[PDB]
Parts: C-alpha cells; sequence; structure tokens
C-alpha cells in the first residue's frame, strides 16, 4: 500500500494530481548528497558527481538526499510513498562527500551543471553561514536563465534580531523557504529573516531512504523540497510561466501564517497557485 505523506496533502498537491499534473518532463535537480537510483519508489533520470573521491551520484552514503527526491517525485504506485510531482525527472547532483562535508566550488559546479543541462527547478536543500561573488553569480545565472531556484532557509532557529538565513536563500534571485509542522506552526530550529519567502511541512517528513527503504526526517531541506515539487507541478500546467511567474504564483497564493520575518508570506498552496501567477496583472 501507498501512504501519502501528510506534507503532500497540507501544500494541496493531490488536487492537481487528480487533474492529471503529476509535474511530467519537468527536470528538478536535487543539489544533496545524491539519490539512491535502486529505490522501487524513485525515477532518477541523470545526475552528476562534483565531490571528487565520490565519482557516482546514484550511490547516496548521507540518505538526505535520497529523502529530498522522494518528497519531490516519488513516484505514484502501489508501494511507499507519493511525492508532490511524481511525474518529474529527477537529477542527483551529489556535492557532499560521505563524511557529510561539502566544499563552496563542489556546489557552484552543480548549479553550473545544472544550467547546462537545461534543469526547470533546481532544490538545493544546503546552507552556508557564509556567500561568496562565485556562488551569487551561479544562482543568479540560473535565475537568469530560466531556472527556478528553491533553497532551504536553514535551521539556525532564532537569534536576537538577526537574519538567521543562510546561502544561498538569503540572495534576493533564491527562493528561501522555511519549515512548518502539521499545525502550520514554525518550526523551532527553522531560520528567520526578511529574505525568508515562504513556508513548507519541514518536521516528521515520511519519504524514501537508500536500500528500498522509508522514515523521517526534520529541516528547512524537507520544506524546500515540497516547494522545488510545488513548482514542478505548476511547470506542468504552465509551460510558458516563466520562473518569476511561477516564484510569484507560490508567494502571491499562500496561507497567512504569522509576521514575515519568521513565516515569510506563508505556507504554499500549490492548488491556489496554479490558478494564476498574479505577476503584474
Ligand atoms: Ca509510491
Amino acid at each position: 500500500a501507498q501512504s501519502v505523506p501528510y506534507g503532500v496533502s497540507q501544500i494541496k498537491a493531490p488536487a492537481l494530481h487528480s487533474q492529471g499534473y503529476t509535474g511530467s518532463n519537468v527536470k528538478v535537480a536535487v543539489i544533496d548528497s545524491g539519490i539512491d537510483s535502486s529505490h522501487p519508489d524513485l525515477k532518477v533520470a541523470g545526475g552528476a558527481s562534483m565531490v571528487p573521491s565520490e565519482t557516482n551520484p546514484f550511490q547516496d552514503n548521507l540518505l538526505h538526499g535520497t529523502h529530498v527526491a522522494g518528497t519531490v517525485a516519488a513516484l505514484n504506485n502501489s508501494i511507499g510513498v507519493l511525492g508532490v510531482a511524481p511525474s518529474a525527472s529527477l537529477y542527483a547532483v551529489k556535492v557532499l562527500g560521505a563524511d557529510g562535508s561539502g566544499q563552496y566550488s563542489w556546489i557552484i559546479n552543480g548549479i553550473e551543471w545544472a544550467i547546462a543541462n537545461n534543469m526547470d527547478v533546481i532544490n538545493m536543500s544546503l546552507g552556508g553561514p557564509s556567500g561568496s561573488a562565485a556562488l551569487k553569480a551561479a544562482v543568479d545565472k540560473a535565475v537568469a536563465s530560466g531556472v527556478v531556484v528553491v533553497a532551504a532557509a536553514g535551521n539556525e532557529g532564532t537569534s536576537g534580531s538577526s537574519s538567521t538565513v543562510g546561502y544561498p536563500g538569503k540572495y534576493p534571485s533564491v527562493i528561501a523557504v522555511g519549515a512548518v509542522d502539521s499545525s502550520n506552526q514554525r518550526a523551532s530550529f527553522s531560520s528567520v529573516g526578511p529574505e525568508l519567502d515562504v513556508m513548507a511541512p519541514g518536521v516528521s517528513i515520511q519519504s524514501t531512504l537508500p536500500g528500498n527503504k522509508y522514515g523521517a526526517l526534520f529541516g528547512t531541506s524537507m520544506a524546500s523540497a515540497h516547494v522545488a515539487g510545488a513548482a514542478a507541478l505548476i511547470l506542468s500546467k504552465h509551460p510558458n510561466w516563466t520562473n518569476t511567474q511561477v516564484r510569484s504564483s507560490l508567494e502571491n497564493t499562500t496561507t497567512k501564517l504569522g509576521d514575515s520575518f519568521y513565516y515569510g508570506k506563508g505556507l504554499i498552496n500549490v492548488q491556489a497557485a496554479a490558478q494564476h501567477h498574479h505577476h503584474h496583472h
């Protein structure tokens, strides 16, 4: 039996699945620890490793890239879970080594790979505390080329009056995603600041794990995965929308929650976003 994780229901993805919008032919890059291509509930289309010591992007040692991938696109069948965009073309972009660490060059190389390979959506479920001209240049180039760029806001919680949003979520060109729970309350670990754009489910998120397993993780990575999947649903309905239009559709149709510093525009609603982009007209 297949179970629909509550977070996929919470953002109203099943309403679009029932209309035949499932993210078909939309290319989504998961820039993370790789994706297990052997999992019966995931269809990996391609990808690349940017880790010099670890040449196989389909060997997921850290487990979380396979989990993010399942939130984006776990297949619609009789097993496992169900992704937000179960027909999406999933690409594994491994930028973290078996030890948990990732040089900034590897992440930027992964973004450049994604532009060269014409990804429609890039999900970056990683943050750093610091940016660089090259990291900003890569995400700005990706958005200039038409890519929807989504990133986890970070898991740094509240710090005084400061922004704790990580990079590259902190850059204006990137959609920064925080985490709520099933009650729509902000998760205590979710990073905060004026750079936050939207929230999505990020606690107790059931998804695919390597070796034909399933389990729950928590984090703004999980939240970002929902929004990346939602962008793919939107592009399956509206293939000629610009990335600016897809971004506005998600931001302008949220369920309003608390203050923008903690919640951004609120919780995404992909059913409402798919009605109209609300960019200018
Ligand atoms: Ca399934």
